[PDB]
């Protein structure tokens, strides 16, 4: 058992394990989003790349949380990863709306865990979230909001044309 | 005559000669497609480049088959190359639909010859098709499907605009 | 829907989706194994690295399968990922025994899918597994067998000493 | 006197001076540990290096605290440095146990001062500890826990052999 654990509450340890599950589920959702945009009948490579990069970013967030759990002397506990909420993700607009819903839920989970750390007087936990998660999340939600606005400007009455141009002229290929 | 031929059926030898003719005919079809898109009254350079590169790829497939026919001790026999099925190829969409029809027919000819090789217990033939043709063909049909989807998204009610943008922003110039 | 699908059975499409789930579950199992060996009360960094690298390899196998599913015009369908079978993995020997059990099950799933592809006369599927999975799996099982033998030689009556030496002198740090 | 001091409580100023004394005492303890492992009748160079590097790290922590005390307009006050608690440090295991006791006491002193800064609404102090001390301390305690586990695995019934191997194969020389 641990000879290192100090100032690390069972409540934080459990919440950190829950947050790992949320990040892994987010990674899985993005894996599904990316491959949907790779379908021959969807074929938006920039959209595929955007979600594939987010699947890797969320897996890395989960790994940083697991590394921290061991650094503090907590014990990683894994649960089932629920499959993503959809099998098909509709338009780039539908997908970007689903992504910002998902990120808002992750952000609230970070803010909840920060509040628990503050209540528990766990400044290492609070610093860890501030340093590696809170600003990364604000920057990503701002980028998704910027994308949603541009996608929405492009619908007009020529939705196909706008979806193509957004993928060609904003997203990376 | 051959002092090398071993495990190489007359049925495979004949089918390989037929497949050479199919690949050369495909190369000819792509030659015609490329020059149609170079016409001053069509003038889509990315479309011209796309089909010109496929004419070279199909000629190279035919040459690899002929090289293999000699490696096995079979005898190349050439037939007339039928002119392509059209003199004018319509829109980029019409052309890409004709290209995927053509590739599906080539792919079926590869799968038929693989099945004959398997029936004849000719693993060298089966490996040769797996190594140099079957995945090349799946990748090319996937690319053409991706293109068809993007071309179709771009028609809307402004067909000229979509045809220009597809050629400028997806195809190479 | 797909305009590319050719010679790709619904049975193979479903089995490919099952195999993706098996590879993702294997990746998750290895994620749990790696973090267990990073615990302050286990602290075997070479063992941690060995399983962490396998988590990445299994995720990459799943992604290659998903890429192929789209290349063939099949549709990715994701299921829940079952949590790994243990929360604590015992000794390096226990862990390596669990890993070879897991790899044998993956290998049998590859051989089953190859047999289905052969029955369905799907040479692209058969080639894909031969080219990217079957030899990778044989090489990995051979490496794990080599490790198991060395770990077993090192138990003697000084189990702690042998576990340390194996991690220091065979595994990478 | 100071023309810069702003939001810097006398309680924090005094506690910062106490923490400087704790860090300097820790540096002194590590100086004694390092030279003990350099004795001709102990002769564990990796253990000597490990503690000598920690003596320098703790002196640097004290200097950063003194720099910050002046940055805030507080006044450094030095007290006697108590000699270390032992003249001889026993085995590498005894020494590593004494080191983690010492680090746990330093960590608690950091957490206490963070709590005082939070009570005093002194965010600069709180940020300073989060940025330069709290994670450095968690990482060091995790490393010492990892070492303790490896040292403990190596005792078995051949304590001399395990002590040699730990110093040769884990610690730097
Ligand atoms: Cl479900
Ligand atoms: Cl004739
Ligand atoms: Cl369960
Ligand atoms: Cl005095
Ligand atoms: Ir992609
Ligand atoms: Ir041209
Ligand atoms: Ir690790
Ligand atoms: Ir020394």
């Amino acid at each position: 058992s641990s000879q290192i654990r100090q100032n690390y509450s069972t409540e934080v340890e459990a919440a950190v394990n829950r947050l790992v599950n949320l990040y892994l589920r987010a990674s899985y959702t993005y894996l599904s989003l990316g491959f949907y945009f790779d379908r021959d009948d969807v074929a938006l490579e920039g959209v595929c790349h955007f979600f594939h990069e987010l699947a890797e970013e969320k897996r890395e967030g989960a790994e940083r949380l697991l590394k921290m759990q061991n650094q503090r002397g907590g014990r990683a506990l894994f649960q089932d990863l629920q499959k993503p909420s959809q099998d098909e993700w509709g338009t780039t607009l539908d997908a970007m709306k689903a992504a910002i819903v998902l990120e808002k839920s992750l952000n609230q989970a970070l803010l909840d865990l920060h509040a628990l750390g503050s209540a528990q007087a766990d400044p290492h936990l609070c610093d860890f979230l501030e340093s590696h998660f809170l600003d990364e999340e604000v920057k990503l939600i701002k980028k998704m909001g910027d994308h949603l606005t541009n996608i929405q400007r492009l619908v007009g009455s020529q939705a196909g044309l706008g979806e193509y141009l957004f993928e060609r002229l904003t997203l990376k290929h």
